């Protein structure tokens, strides 16, 4: 992924942990070598599978949970570090933002070249409720998704419901969430 | 049009009126099925249209008053709502401004794919005058231009008078406008 | 309008009628300054007009006539001069390429930044008609539409018969017209 | 997926088969709605899933066995229909064009403003071999890739064997092929 | 260069020596005509040397400084009119900012069509320390490099000292500098 | 630069000297490593250089006079490997070729990310000529462009003469060429 995902990643675990416990983490995934990451840069995926499982390891948490927090602090994230007025124009609630997340990042690969982003199709099934579809050339990020929703949720002062009723890891074909919303 | 200028639309009257009143006007332009207008969707312009007309009749208006208080809105709502850095870039002052339209118009549709912008071009009569002509695909918005015009007097402090000699309704072939300012 | 606009006339010209021809219209536009048009140039959409006129004027033919063989030859111009793949990637049929039309004067806007592309918008009427909404920035050009569509027939070897039902020039807000086609 | 691709089974199929199956496989799969595909329009993904599903039960053949015979024909298609030059630009060999696939769909891309295009990362084993991930939002579509393969092999002069060692189908986070090539 | 390079001049000059003076620069730079300029156009790069140029002799001060002074200023001046974000998305660090300035650029490029972009390469040397390779279409502007530099210490609290080693105006390739920090 | 100049490269000295003495020059090049220039890949500019001398010092030709026969070819090869009809659209003389340059390059820049395309300006001396003004980010290539002005003399079928009267290397801001043409 581009930099500035494992820079997001370096920032949440420096900030709520301090650089010392970033520093092992950074260790352990292999990564002592990089002395910063490019946010602009395309990296290896397996470098941002790495600093998650390095993560686990070292907070003891298991992985799942580090990338709920990752989700949910990557709403604040790109808000704050250049991308606060892209994310405003995406919209005004949580089922307006979600229709826009695929011209949204249509925007964000404009700027960046090499982007792979998701793919977020919904269904609404009430004007409370829908259902989500998270279509993605990666494996393993379900629980980031849970995490990103529940910081859209804070952002629109929306309270946010949502399981996971298909798994892109057990061989369907991708990942679907029902979702409740205020 | 994209679904901001609808939102935009929305929040105008939202705000100057009440939901109450927005939702009439809603469901007399025969749209009270759409739950939310989708930002960075295209829709067609019919719903544009039929809001304005709704909002007309509703609110016991004139139609081209809405659209003059729609112009002037929407240099506040872009500046508020996503698009606030791209103003700024377009300039310092209101000629510089209005040369720059068609190229902030060539930026907004980078990002909006199935952007049809209007297009300006200016004839400076004096450093404090010009004539400025409005071409477009659409018919009926030159109330909304000299609403607009108004907003960018506002924007940058100047006073701005601004008259319309030639009418696309009548079948000339575009708007033309003489404008003052400072 | 870009300068591959104007070599397709000076280039329709000057092959129906020869090189003294071409040259007296374009010095009757007030044009002689122009040494040869620049493809990829923008220029003022004036100079087209004035060639037209000029060359109404030369001929003895009305603008509109012209305008319409234009249409056609732009067709067979824009297959040959650069633009032969981009045209067959818009369909392989005159139904499907009006419904593409949009998106080729998309992809032809990512290489001529400054692009005013006309927009067309088809009403399947049924599976041997449609009704077609030309909308433009610039007037005086639904003849060369015209044009177009035959050219379009004959390169799809198509029958069409096109009649025009609405009219700008009169102050209809756009040009529609009633296609049927074999 | 984008008009283009349903447009090329229809072409596939009706040259293979003729039009009488081609319809009976466009009613089976519940299409007889559609007039004709529009290449440069978005389709849901499911009409293409549709197709092949109803072309399969038609036909007597397996989906994954017809989707080989449509990556096969891909190749061909596009490089006569449109993108003849685009292919051609990615290269004149096997392996650089592998190398050169993800740029060939960001080129893709920049006029297919909603392309989700399959990620391909290739592992060169040796001069004769490489490890092929094939990565992509989509399910299904590794047999696809298969008969990709092979058409390029052909396109080339050079043969090819394809063999999978990872299935996304089975859980695995995506599709990895191992080829040798002479 | 693109009239915003030339409006950031005149507002250095403007606010750090007032209007009069500013006034007098521009007409001694030949440029009394032009009433304002326009951010998003394109101008000859003669405007701009030539405003430095009058600048140095009206101010009393050698060109190198002036563009000293604008190259840092320039840092700012972006900051606070329109680009905000977009300095902020290219990093966090002084090492991390000039690694991405090329990813800058070329987002800054697809709203300026017509950019002509530095290029600029880090050898990094230490984690303190760089060799940087400053390649450009123009000349004449290695002391605005060394302002901007200094502009890109202050806004990350970084103490900057540059050398530059190699110069492109007796003819070597390019421009190349030492570069220690914090 | 990217792949495609590379393997241009190649491709001109074994078709006109065989396969053995490519590899010789590549070996000597120190780049046996690669097995094959990828096309749309960025490389070292580093790569070119270091094939070019390899190639002097292995032909006994002096490496100026090997980028002339390169900038001829490129000419060629371009318009046989990829981009005929990008090269047709640029225009149907010498003159106005030269004019589109930089809309060709910029075109060609959608396509390639991180190009740093040379930037090139005409004064038009008189029907027959024109000063050529030759600004690039790199060092060395004015022979190049000597080469390819005289493809595209042969492509235009049109006798030019190119002398040139700045010289980047020896310290002027840069290349001008003075071309006198048929
Ligand atoms: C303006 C704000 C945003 C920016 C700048 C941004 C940008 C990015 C970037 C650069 C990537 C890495 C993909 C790659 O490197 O190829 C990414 C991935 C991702 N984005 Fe966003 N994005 C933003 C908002 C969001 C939001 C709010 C969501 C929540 C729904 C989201 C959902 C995701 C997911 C789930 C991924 C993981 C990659 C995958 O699924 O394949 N994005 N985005
Ligand atoms: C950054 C601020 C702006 C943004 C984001 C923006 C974007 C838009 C959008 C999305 C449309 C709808 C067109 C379509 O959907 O095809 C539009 C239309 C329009 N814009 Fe802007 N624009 C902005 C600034 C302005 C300003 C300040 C003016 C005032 C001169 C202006 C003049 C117009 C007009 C008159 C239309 C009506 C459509 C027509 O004439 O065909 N724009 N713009
Ligand atoms: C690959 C083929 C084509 C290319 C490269 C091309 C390109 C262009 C260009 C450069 C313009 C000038 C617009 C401007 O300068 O702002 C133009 C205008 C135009 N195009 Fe196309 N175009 C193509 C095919 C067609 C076809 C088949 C039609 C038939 C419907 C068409 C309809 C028109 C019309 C009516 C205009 C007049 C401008 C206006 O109405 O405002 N185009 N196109
Ligand atoms: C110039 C040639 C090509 C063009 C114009 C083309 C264009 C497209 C288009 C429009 C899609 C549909 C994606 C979407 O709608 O979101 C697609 C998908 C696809 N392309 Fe290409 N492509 C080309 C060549 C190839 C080649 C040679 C391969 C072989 C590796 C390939 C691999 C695929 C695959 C596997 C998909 C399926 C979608 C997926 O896996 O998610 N493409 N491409
Ligand atoms: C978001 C902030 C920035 C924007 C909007 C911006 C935009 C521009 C523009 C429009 C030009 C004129 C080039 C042309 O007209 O063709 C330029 C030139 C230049 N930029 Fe930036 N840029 C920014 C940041 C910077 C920074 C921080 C540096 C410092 C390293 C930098 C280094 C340069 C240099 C040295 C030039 C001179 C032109 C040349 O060398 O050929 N840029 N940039
Ligand atoms: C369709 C035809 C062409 C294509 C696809 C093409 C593409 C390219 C590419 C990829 C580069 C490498 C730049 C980089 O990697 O950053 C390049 C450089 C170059 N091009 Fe072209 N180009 C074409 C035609 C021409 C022609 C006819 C000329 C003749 C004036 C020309 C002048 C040059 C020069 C002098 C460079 C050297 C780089 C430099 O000077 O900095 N190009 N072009």
């Amino acid at each position: 992924m581009y930099g500035l995902v494992n820079k997001a990643i370096q920032d949440m675990i420096s900030k709520h942990h301090g650089e010392d416990t970033w520093e092992a983490i950074k260790q352990k995934a292999g990564l002592e070598d990089i002395d910063f990451f490019v946010g602009m840069e395309a990296y290896s995926d397996d470098v941002t599978y790495h600093l998650v499982g390095a993560a686990s390891e070292v907070l003891g948490k298991p992985a799942e949970e580090l990338l709920i927090a990752f989700g949910e602090y990557w709403v604040t994230y790109t808000s704050e570090e250049g991308y606060g007025e892209l994310l405003a124009s995406a919209g005004d609630s949580l089922p307006e933002f979600m229709e826009n997340l695929d011209n949204l990042h249509a925007r964000v690969g404009l700027s960046f070249p090499q982007l792979r982003p998701p793919a977020f199709e919904c269904q609404h099934t009430s004007s409370k409720s829908m259902e989500l579809h998270y279509q993605s050339t990666r494996a393993g990020l379900a629980p980031m998704v849970l995490g990103l929703l529940h910081g859209l949720g804070k952002r629109f002062q929306t309270k946010v419901e949502v399981t996971q009723t298909a798994f892109r890891e057990t061989g369907e074909d991708h990942d679907i969430f029902s979702i409740k919303y205020e």
